[PDB]
């Protein structure tokens, strides 16, 4: 048996303690992940960027190594892109980036801005201590991105509720998929909706799109908008929690946040680098024989790509365990890398700047008020973070 992956933290912010010397010796190498199936473990920066980048992979993967029981639940089709392969990853994809255009994630910032700033109100009005993943951490997100969708705000705590329900790993498959099934609901009710009655929305944009081929179905529809509204609802959610918790945590980078208000771009590029949410790692499973850091993997074999084991590689950045805010962004693996490279990347840093810029100059004096040690960190979901992050701040006399 090969040996099982690293899991557990000492430090609740850096990489399980066994991933390092892992990665020095064989960045390509067998192991035992949750599901109690072998295969390989790619954790070096170099190893993880061949391996996203090589076409010859897929995601139609036959395990799901991360969960108990292994069973890979029913995957959305056309649309939902996570789980396509080329050549109709590539033309789906290509349809929705032609309305979710990077420009339009640039002219969402006074709107975001209004939200984070709405959400600080509510913070200041009620007083310390709060639950900043409660009250802004979970809902900041979501409010940014069902507004773009048109989702009305009677729906919205129901869309934060699945990917609670369903982002997990420590459940069985009945379970995700029936979470999977309730969402599946509230997109046909939007599709439905949009269709009847077009908005300035995200799905109205898409029903009108130049579609030859006729791909532009109401499955399409549902199955995009169940992929980005999840998505852009629990990555970004995790990141302002643990990145507001690490900054609170790190008194001198916090410090010069602080200072430089200026400087938030680059905390948020290292804020990325540092936590590398996908905790677990990218599946994907070879289609022919190929070479990756000059180890066979054969037709058929399924791989990991460790993400946040290669963001900590020191052949990557240097001294890679240290969390500072001042180097030089790099190009981190935090959104994958390759064709399914995170297509909202720009949308997800432009509200992580907005939230920590505004969040550390709106509440003097932000601080823990319950210390790391106690926190419930998210080993049993998807994507990392703390279930919980209790703040006190200077009172307002
Ligand atoms: C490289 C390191 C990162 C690895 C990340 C691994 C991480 C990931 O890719 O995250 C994405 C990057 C961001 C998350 C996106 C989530 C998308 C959810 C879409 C849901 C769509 C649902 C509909 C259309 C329903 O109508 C029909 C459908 O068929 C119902 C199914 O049941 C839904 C599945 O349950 C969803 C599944 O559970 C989510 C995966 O589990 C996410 C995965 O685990
Ligand atoms: C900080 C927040 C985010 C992180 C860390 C993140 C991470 C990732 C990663 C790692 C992937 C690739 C998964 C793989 O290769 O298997 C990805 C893909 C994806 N993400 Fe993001 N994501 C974030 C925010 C967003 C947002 C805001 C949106 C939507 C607006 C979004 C939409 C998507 C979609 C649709 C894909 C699939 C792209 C494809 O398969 O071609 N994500 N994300």
């Amino acid at each position: 048996d090969a040996p099982t992956v690293p899991k557990a933290r000492s430090c609740p912010f850096l990489p399980p303690d066994g991933i390092a010397d892992i990665r020095a010796a064989a960045p390509v190498t067998r192991a035992t992940f949750t599901s109690g199936h072998e295969a390989w473990l790619v954790t070096g920066y170099e190893e993880v960027r061949a391996l996203l980048r090589d076409s010859s992979f897929s995601v139609q993967v036959p395990h799901a190594l991360h969960t108990q029981d292994g069973v890979v639940t029913q995957k959305p089709g056309r649309g939902s892109l996570l789980w396509q392969d080329e050549p109709e990853h590539t033309s789906d994809r290509k349809l929705l980036a032609k309305e979710f255009t990077v420009r339009r994630m640039q002219a969402l910032r006074p709107n975001i801005q209004r939200i984070v700033d709405e959400h600080l109100d509510a913070i200041e009005a009620r007083g310390g201590p709060v639950d900043l993943v409660k009250t802004f951490a979970n809902a900041v997100p979501s409010m940014v991105i069902s507004d773009l969708f048109g989702v009305p705000v009677e729906r919205r705590a129901e869309f934060q509720d699945i990917a609670e329900a369903m982002m997990r790993v420590d459940q069985d498959a009945a379970a995700t998929e029936a979470a999977g099934m309730r969402l599946g609901g509230l997109l046909y009710q939007l599709v439905q909706e949009r269709r009847a009655n077009p908005g300035d929305d995200l799905i109205s944009a898409l029903i009108t799109t130049e579609d030859p081929d006729g791909v532009v179905d109401d499955m399409f529809l549902m199955n995009a908008a169940g992929t980005l509204l999840i998505a852009a609802h629990d990555t970004t959610a995790c990141m302002i929690g643990l990145g507001t918790a690490l900054l609170l945590d790190s008194p001198d980078q916090l410090a010069l946040l602080r200072e430089d208000p200026s400087l938030v771009g680059n905390a948020v590029e290292e804020l990325l680098r540092y936590l590398t949410i996908g905790q677990f790692g990218g599946e994907r499973v070879a289609t022919r024989d190929v070479e990756l850091g000059g180890v066979r993997i054969a037709k058929g074999e399924q791989v990991v790509a460790h993400v946040l084991a290669a963001d900590f590689d020191p052949a990557f950045v240097e001294e890679p365990e240290r969390f500072d805010i001042t180097r030089r962004p790099a190009p981190h693996l935090a959104f994958g890398f390759g064709a399914h490279q995170c297509i909202g990347q720009q949308l997800a840093r432009i509200e992580l700047q907005i939230v920590f810029e505004t969040l550390f100059r709106r509440l003097p004096g932000l601080r823990l008020a319950k210390p790391v040690e106690e926190l419930r960190f998210r080993h049993d979901m998807v994507f990392y973070g703390v279930h919980e992050l209790p703040v006190t701040w200077h009172h307002h006399h």
